[PDB]
């Protein structure tokens, strides 16, 4: 069976892009548009990987990771950052992030990053 | 004057190997051990060719290429990949990579690849 990816971004266009391309690549995809929804879906649907926007409404990406860590939950996490919004990757490691991708990104870039992370496990 | 090669790998032994052999072959060599250092050296020292490890700390090889491309910078780039970590060369072309070499590699292989790339320019 297909691996399941939870895609989380508040920009609808980014979610649509990610879902289309990852489904084409043979993954099952579920989505969230805010951090509260994301945390609930992670806890319940147990995705194999989470693609998570850093700047998110309700609970931001840092907070989502922090709450997962507090629950002792470990997910492969690809963090998405905006142009010229540098992220502290040492903090990211504290939070359980596994990799980072900046926006904009191409279909092949995201496919490559997700594949590499899924292989590392 | 000698052509200048920027060699970037987080394994010290690989950097030492590359520097020794390329200097012997008549190149000037500068080095970096993470992607942040690599990007800074590329932007500042303007090497004639970059030998770049795909799996790099701070900024990985994809990210280094992506940032160079965003700055409109064009460098001849030889990407280094690990054993059984296949890389998407169509993505590589998007990123400006010119050639690929797997690890482990011999002194003559790297000398040949660098020579061919420098000739293509
Ligand atoms: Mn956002
Ligand atoms: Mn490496
Ligand atoms: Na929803
Ligand atoms: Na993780
Ligand atoms: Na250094
Ligand atoms: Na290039």
């Amino acid at each position: 069976m297909n691996k399941k990816i939870l895609v989380v971004d508040d920009e609808e266009s980014i979610v649509t892009l990610l879902q289309y391309n990852l489904e084409r690549s043979g993954y099952d995809v579920i989505t969230a548009s805010d951090g509260e929804e994301a945390l609930k879906k992670a806890e319940t649907e147990k995705p194999d990987l989470i693609v998570l926007d850093v700047m998110l409404p309700k609970l931001d990406g840092i907070e989502v990771c922090k709450q997962l860590r507090q629950q002792k939950l470990m997910f492969p996490i690809l963090m998405l950052t905006a142009k010229d919004e540098e992220f502290d990757k040492v903090l990211g490691l504290e939070l359980g992030a596994d990799d980072y991708m900046t926006k904009p990104f191409s279909p092949r870039e995201v496919n490559a990053r997700v594949k590499a992370i899924l292989r590392r496990s």
